[PDB]
């Protein structure tokens, strides 16, 4: 990248020859079982033109994927992590920005082949015509929400999931039959509908195991400002979606309900950069 | 590269032994939704005969895709960012000339397979005969545009898309009896038709959670120059297109029009090179 | 990663200029066979706010694969190690907190190809739409435990194993006329019940010759702590499912039962922070 | 490479302890569009036996990928280019002469596979033989043409392209019917001639957006020359070919020339071995 | 990995600013052709709360493949290295423990396709349902036997084997005609029995050639134990199997008995703490 | 390599504190074409026994393929490089020896794949058996002919090519209508002869736009020698092959004649050790 | 390797702070035409318990691929390079022993694959099962001999050779009509034996232009012996075949006989501890 203007390796790079002061704070919120983890770094550069604070947003959601309730032997309820959320706010009053941010969005790309066979037999000549196209799809995406000058945002949703090794369902996904089979562990099924659901092992990790954040907000400060001083806000939250089945006397039917509950934990951090340490 | 010379690595790269000083300038611009981010660095070498000055022209363009109007429950729109374009010129009457910029244009490949296969039955001997090829297509071309002295620009464009893992889906794409299918979630739809849009999570993350650029342009000034001050011009803009949908009383039927509306964010800069700053 | 927010690499790291004090403690429980290793590391930096300990769960658990008991000639047992556990539990009375962990539950992935190919004979015009889908399935499977404040653990449970070249059978898989044949050696056998299993070298290695876990927890103290004292709690442990198989007069059928035996293994260590040095 | 000889890597190399004056030049030729930079490095060692200079000609030419003349709405044209050249010339008189240059050509590689499938059926006992045969084709080739001691050059041509994503048409391709379909956008087509060009955003990028050189041609000047002065000739160039399409009543047709239009843009530099500089 | 933390890399690494005795011990033991190599090095960090001694298990065991007895024209034996292993045990009253070793048990992976294709003619509609599975096979697997706390082992045991480009034939296999063809030359051979063997060069180098171990255990001692000494004993040893063939008057039959041999070569070394030596 | 003796990287190595004295020698042969670089440096080590010196042999032979004489419209001919060639022969009487020479001959790889696959029909139970072999073929092979003491070659030869992307022909290829078709346009032409052979861009870049050889020969000379002076040749060589086709009033047929023209371009330099300076 | 037990790499390596005294010994054998190169470095490390030697055996071995003799148009032969080798053997009167060597035998791997297609029809429902084996054939097998305390040596055998694109021919290989085809450059020729052979250059390249070993051996000995002296010897040897074909009056016939001539190039080297170096 830098290299390929002729420009020596690291030369445009900034934090040399200087002392950047460190820290962390966790928090753990056990009301919605989300472990926090803010490690920051004060970068301080003389030959920078403004102050730096990359805040590293780690901790962990948990995935809270259980039977919430059941209602008899011919219908159940389950509640999954439809998607996880982010969110670094930061009051509009105060000065400081955010400068970058990672990751971010990407293009995708895919490979696309064509075909053109003709053969003859001995005679029944024939012509073949054929295209084919193939393309990755992770199970959850990471999406970049639409930063802004003082709120920067990330989310990860539910693309789609396989199935007992057969077809990639997903939230829209309707079988006039069967209905939506996101998590069913058997169609013809006898036994009892709390119970026939797809084990968690057998499902992605994130669902079950929760969802372990990884993000960096590098904000700047005018290095004359009148106050050395700008709280903060990181707030981080789940979107669970309900998935009833219910037997219909002949087979099991599933329904998924999008974005049922919502749980969002919020905490705010004061920064002193005088003194280059933010306070929980 | 230049080890195939038999030249030492890095002897021909420029920026040693020297005091860069960086610096950074963020911008918002609410009424379009263009995060704004002009890091950049004055590396000035003594052993160079030109002062430098790399403009990394980072930030963050809005996708914007929302249906803008509907029209009833048989009629609706829908306005999506067809081409992101950063654009960076320079006033035809400084002596300031861009020197640099990446990334630049790259040669396509393709692979191209041919098959030969003859065999026998007992006897009707047949001859088989059939090529094949096969080539990446990504969602979006980071085409960079013809530079010149005074003026560079970058733009990205909608290559093509695939809807509902079927079909990759363009612009120009058309079909007598549904249209451009570019964005229709249902084919034989029984829903409002403001609602009949493909979701923007299954979309690409572009279209509705923006593009970031990351551009460089290197720019030389002459070091005897009378006066050691230009301006300079950076223009972020989106271009959107609008996707109509209607009933024709049997099934939905799309058409898109291309370039409907163009909205540019332009800002002005003044570069001190005695100063070593530049400053919004 | 860190390079791509322009910040030099290794910046914003840790653990420069300091003396780590290193360590190691090395326990083996016979009764249970599981070989235990701590090896730990204090770095105090000055310029960080608050104290580390990562400590390292490296040791091994025994697979413990052998038939159990057998009776008569045609009915018999196996005893094989479901899944392995690593927890490392801290006292919630102790101030101290996790603060990372490693590894970390990751985003699965899979590629989806859609094929459509038509033809023609000379003319019976054929038409074929195909699409295929193909991802990796691990034999074991590391997930992390949802981690909280003062309690971290890791588990490895048993995703699948392919039998005799054929089938990639589980715990669940269920045949109405062999049922289970996890680890089936023949179908239709004459010999002896208790040597008709699958011999353990043909099995995957960690199921007889045992799992070497290799876990990281960091572990952060307030600098100004009343007491510099804090004891953990770390434990081990296996789960252990039943595997019968008898005789039908036919047919030899095999059942599993899910997590008969569950064995652990707890360690107390006590950590001196003024001293820099933990002990057993 | 020279860590095989068993001597330790960057001892041959060049350019230890010394210091390189490198420099800059930037000009636009605003009548044929062509971007030019000769950023060059004065590398004098004492070791060597000789001064260097290696010559980086970066730059850009436009593409000019439009639509030159129309006639009518039968009958349209289209000139795009069909060779990038760049030629770095250096006068007889003088007695420097190009050591090295980068990059060279390069052998081709493909790939063959062979077939040999017999099978049985109750029995019509077949037999078949087949063989394939892949590789890659890039769209345009950097063909280094033939150096000699005063003149060294480079092109790149037009390999092939495809169409829609159907064949790969080139500039010799011809069917009878339609005849050449390099930039047909529509067979059967019913718009106005010159609005029936494939797009340029689908074509490739270098025949619209321009080609961005990237050579190295090192010089060596004996160091006891009576006259340290050398002037040098960098040439660039492209060569358009003009696309004709007309109706014939029935179907497009369409026709190209090859090496219509050929525009050079020249520049002469003073190089001054004693200064360590050379001037526009 | 340690880099993941935010630790910089190599901090929890030990081993700095100390001076490593290190060494070398060479033994042959002609009568069972097992050469010997247990390269050594003493980590005396003061930062380290315990000493430590990585032992190399280098070395060879010969392959020892050869017809060891033949009885007539229809009858022959051959022995073939079924297994190779390496023991490094200690003796439970010293105090010195095993804390790593390497390498050891990894979790296997495999493939899995799916398939999904149907079509029409015309019109006999078809349908076709399809999974593939693929996984790679080592020759030898090197499984690490369970470790305790003052033995670790390790084998080598046979896989499988591809004989004559067709079959991966094993020790279990069995074919009623044939019987196991592991190491068969040819089925309606002539030719004398002791001269019908797989010729060595054919089958895995392994096999006839040896097999060189490259293992790693280091073990640490407390720094107060009142004797700075502890003898170690290292051992290697392979299993050979006896494959018999025999002319049933229409083909040649083989069968293979497993384990049939075994010789131990045994070394005791003893350690020197003090002297930071180790003596054969 | 030398790692893996538990050896550090680079100890084994020479040219440690050491002055090497490079160099550079260009030639051009305008009669024949061939560019000339003889690029050389003088390692002395204390350490090591002799002196050393390693010549690199960069140039570049011309194609030199055109149509060097055409007889009437029904017969032509094309000479084309067979083959190039470059020796570095050192007198017999000097006392100097070459010790080591880059790039070697290496070892050929071929996949082999094996199937078997039976089916049943509702039956006619068919069975299928197949294998498939599949390698890399490169246009050129460069071969290092075989070196002895005071002579060192190598050479460059014509391994096939695939003439309009059908079929790998070859100086062999002979098909008794059309002949050998290495470099036939077209098989059914109309046009005049002389205009009838393959495009030079269409062909590979060897042909007709030359080879740029790079190779290295490191040769020692004893420290104690009565005389400090070797002269030594270095011979550039091509090889051209005339390819005849003639009309015969149905179709083109082309013959092609082996090793037609040789013409080699030889240097001799004198090197001086005590100077550590080798003159043209 | 090293890093995996938490040691700090390079920490057990050996050759820190020292003079390593490296050299260089060539020798020609024009009798056999086999190049020698023995050069050897001497690290004694004050750390290290015994001094070492690494002897480096490169080289090159003539390929010798010619027709020996012809007798008449109807019979021919060729000798042919089937394995070269490379033996350092110690007398075993000294006291040097060898520690380590490489290049050593490596465990060979294999991919396997199942498929399971049942598909219907309309309703003829068929079901395939079938599997296929893949795995890499380098023509030549670099095998390491079983070394011993005084005798170390390597061999490069003929796995099998690709004969004009078709079938992998080895030693062994027969056919009851044409016989061996190793090197049959047509099957019904109607030319001059002694010129019907396989093209050297079509052959592989070992054959006919030699091969160029590169091994190494470390050997130790001992600190206080009492003489600091030991003689070595190297051998290289190539192991011809004779590979003779007559005309059996309808088609040529091929056969192969093994091991008819060898040639041993033998020289004793004496290596001077105390001097640290050895001389030819």
């Amino acid at each position: 990248a830098d290299s390929d203007i002729n420009i020596k390796t690291g030369t445009t790079d900034i934090g040399s020859n200087t002392t950047v002061k460190t820290g962390d704070l966790v928090t753990y919120d056990k009301e919605n079982g989300m472990h926090k983890k803010v490690f920051y770094s004060f970068i301080d550069d003389k030959n920078h033109n403004k102050k730096l604070l990359v805040i590293r947003t780690k901790g962990t959601i948990a995935g809270q994927y259980r039977v919430y309730s059941e209602e008899g032997a011919n219908k159940s309820g389950l509640a999954w992590p439809s998607a996880f959320k982010v969110q670094l706010q930061l009051p509009d009053n105060e000065v400081a920005q955010i400068s970058d941010y990672y990751p971010r969005n990407s293009i995708d790309t895919k490979e696309y082949m064509s075909t053109l066979t003709y053969g003859f037999n001995g005679i029944g000549a024939n012509v073949s015509i054929g295209h084919t196209l193939k393309y990755v799809q992770p199970d959850f995406k990471t999406i970049l929400e639409s930063p802004t000058d003082k709120k920067v945002g990330w989310k990860v949703i539910f693309n789609n999931m396989v199935n007992q090794n057969w077809g990639p369902y997903d939230r829209d996904s309707w079988n006039p039959v069967y209905g939506n089979q996101l998590f069913m562990k058997t169609r013809n099924g006898s036994m009892k509908a709390a119970d026939n659901f797809l084990d968690p092992n057998k499902a992605s990790s994130l669902l079950s195991s929760g969802f372990s954040p990884d993000f960096a907000t590098v904000i700047t400060m005018d290095r004359k400002a009148s106050k050395q001083q700008t709280n903060i806000d990181v707030i981080y939250e789940r979107v669970r979606d309900d998935y009833q089945l219910h037997w219909t006397s002949t087979n099991w039917k599933g329904t998924n309900t999008k974005d049922k509950w919502t749980d969002r934990s919020s905490e705010r951090y004061k920064i002193d950069w005088e003194k280059e340490e933010m306070t929980n």
